[PDB]
């Protein structure tokens, strides 16, 4: 192992120009967590607004940019050395090597890249949390997704896809598994919905949140669920009608990856291991990679975020 | 020895005030299949049956058009096919509309015998209050032991009636109200306190006696309290909404913290809900509810009562909101 390794650090806060290649120690592996050698790593939505300084990273984590890797095991504490794995990384995954806890690795599934199984964590997780534990998609219940062309977007629409679910989404969406692509700027996503559905959606995935907010709520069938993923369309709905949540008994709800418990993210990684490496192998779902970059290029990839990956 | 021709029940001149409500004269409705029908000795008096009046908000297509959502009385007509009740029993019951009437249609799985030692008011004072609080605080938000909750309109008959059950089931409870007296029935009821909202922040009071938040808002209150309601709950809390008596429409939604507290926001509404699930509401009760009921533990709390004719009274007394728990007809 090195003495040093090269880390992506920030001059300020900015500005993808912000960023550059630091260099620094390597990180040790505790209780239940292991070291790996990044060959791929995933960059994603939460790690602009770090750079911007815009959000906090969890202060029991890495304040490095991070979330998601793929490559080697290099080392375990108190699983094997050159194992190959990918997962799910309290941050601090923009750098050569970087830590996992246990309960957030993954196996590659059998042929896959560095870079393919390094793009599945934060979104595989996300979509698998809201949308399968929390909000219990089955057969036969039908779902709209906003952001389809999302790295989340695009994940939601091959697993509801793939579980029997009928599917909808607004933003390529047909073609991974969508009953109806909607063009949002043209279309009134609640009036195709009323047309497409019986009495509107079972679960409406929304990364988008308040522009939203009242077409969200008039889209929903009774007993329905909006589950709020981000807020893309800013967070603060105004003048708002809430009576359909009564009306119809919707449930509206949402949650956040990172400040997830130990145990939760762990329960979230079986789940995706016993249900979705599967058709992962199967080829029934993969990701979808808009583009790749050398690691030294990461200002690049953030610019085109405004799946992209890094590779080392 | 049969049934009177025709029947006294309320009716409106037109949509307005209290004073709008008179009483007129019909024929007596027929139980047909799966439907009791029953002599009344007293009605329950309810909020929207305040709104229905003033034209605000109309009965469900399927529901009788006479006001009126609870009842006890005597079975005098058994609808075709219907098992296990008998001319003559005492019963009390959720009616689809039609309570305020000397003779109403009951369906069969919204029917509940008196609990032991009720007499006919106190009997009438439990179905409203009862299955809006079972179906929205014990079904859907699955209150359990150790919880805690935030009840609006601690002093209404659904306040009332939630803070017992609540305390009863071993929930730490609770409640606003407007005044003193009002926040001190609340705490004899069960609440561990009563805010008075009129000069405390309830949000505040909530962050000081809980640090995290309540577990679950039972709120009558709507868009008026969203904002506080969503910041007093803890990590997934469950807001469940029941009324807009503070209106529906909220200025701003932060929907921030629902995403980041995993909050649930959800409601449900009486009426238009199916007869199963009214039966299963009802059921409930009796297995859960009826033996606190037999034992004293939890009793309605009634305000007042009237004599049928002076409805526009108890209405009255209802738009004032001088009152703790139910207003009654007595029949």
């Amino acid at each position: 192992l090195p003495q040093e390794m090269r880390f992506v650090d920030l001059k300020s806060f900015g500005g993808p120009d912000v960023m550059v290649i630091g260099k620094r120690p390597l990180p040790v592996a505790g209780e239940g967590e292991v070291l790996v050698r990044a060959e791929a790593i995933g960059v994603n939505r939460p790690d602009i607004a770090q750079r911007q300084g815009s959000y906090p990273p969890p202060k029991d984590a890495s304040p490095i940019l991070g979330l998601e890797l793929s490559g080697e095991i290099v080392g375990v504490g108190p699983y094997a050395v050159g194992d190959k794995v990918c997962g799910l990384a309290n941050g601090g995954a923009y750098a050569e090597y970087c830590l996992l806890p246990a309960g957030q690795i993954l196996p590659f599934p059998k042929g896959y890249d560095a870079v393919k199984a390094a793009a599945l964590p934060e979104t595989f997780f996300t979509v698998w949390a809201n949308l399968f534990q929390m909000a219990g998609l089955t057969e036969g219940e039908s779902v709209l997704i906003h952001g389809g062309t999302s790295g989340i977007g695009t994940t939601a629409i091959q697993l509801a896809r793939a579980f029997g679910a009928e599917v909808y989404a607004t933003a390529a969406c047909e073609r991974l598994g969508a009953k109806r692509g909607i063009n949002y700027r043209s279309e009134d996503f609640a009036a195709v919905i009323k047309a497409e559905t019986g009495q509107g959606v079972d679960i409406i995935l929304d990364m988008i949140g308040a522009a939203y907010f009242e077409r969200n709520i008039a889209s929903l069938a009774k007993d329905g669920c909006l589950s709020i993923i981000a807020f893309l369309g800013g967070a603060v709905a105004e003048k708002v009608n809430l009576s359909p949540i009564m009306v119809k008994r919707l449930t509206v709800t949402g949650s956040t990856m990172r400040p997830r418990t130990a145990e939760e993210k762990r329960a979230i990684r079986d789940d995706l291991l016993s249900e979705v490496w599967p058709l992962l192998e199967a080829g029934t779902v993969a990701p979808v990679i808009h583009k790749v970059f050398a690691f030294e290029d990461v200002a690049d990839a953030h610019r085109l975020l405004e799946k992209v990956m890094l590779t080392v």
